[PDB]
This record gives structure tokens, sequence and C-alpha cells, in this order.
């Protein structure tokens, strides 16, 4: 969608949720909100009008995962575009996540680069 469209970072580490503000804004999405958990997350979420989520996958509480089945089980936001950031290459989070229904799946630390390339391989798809 438009670079307008409405982001949602989540993570429980706010310098990681800035580093992610900020590649987004480098790339010119400046519709962006945090959410420091899940559950915050989804409260936001069911509050309407976002168009992309990017979730850690390891967060206390509900960790990535959970969130992403939630929101992919939630009629409502069912299509959400959501990109999970994981720790490292294992291909059990990784296969997990496409299972769960991860719109894509990235390794952090990343660039500004990648970000843009993952979402628009993402954007692609969806014919966004």
């Amino acid at each position: 969608a438009d670079k307008e469209l409405k982001f949602l970072v989540v993570d429980d580490f706010s310098t990681m949720r800035r580093i992610v503000r900020n590649l987004l804004k480098e790339l010119g999405f400046n519709n962006v909100e945090e959410a420091e958990d899940g559950v915050d997350a989804l409260n936001k979420l069911q509050a309407g009008g976002y168009g992309f989520v990017i979730s850690c996958w390891n967060m206390p509480n509900m960790d990535g995962l959970e969130l992403l089945k939630t929101i992919r089980a939630d009629g409502a936001m069912s299509a959400l575009p959501v990109l999970m950031v994981i720790a490292e290459a294992k291909k059990e989070n990784i296969i997990a996540a496409a299972q769960a229904g991860a719109s894509g799946w990235v390794v952090k630390p990343f660039t500004a680069a990648t970000l843009e390339e993952k979402l628009n391989k993402i954007f692609e798809k969806l014919g966004m």
C-alpha cells in the first residue's frame, strides 16, 4: 500500500522499536505507532486502522508467535501483513513463522536496504 500505510512495531525493547521506527522513516514510512508486547499490540490493533505489523519474535508475556496466530485467527485483521524479526536464522523459528502465516521474516540486526527489500517483496504478493 501507499507509504502512508500505518505500521505497528512490536518489541519489548524500546531501543529496538526506535531502530525499526527510524529505518521505516528512512524508507519514507512516517505513519508508525509502537507496542511493547503482543497484548499492547492486539489492544492497539483492535482499535482498527493499521496496515502492517512488524513484530519481535522473542517477547515476554505473549511472544511474537502468539501474536501472529491471534491476528491470523482474527476475522477482522486476518489479512494484515506481518513481518517477523528473529534473533538467529534458526529453521525452527522460521518455519513456524511461515506456517503460522508470517508475511515474511528478518534477522536482526537488519539494514534499511533489507527492510526495504522484505517490504517490497511482501507488498508484491499482496499486490500493494
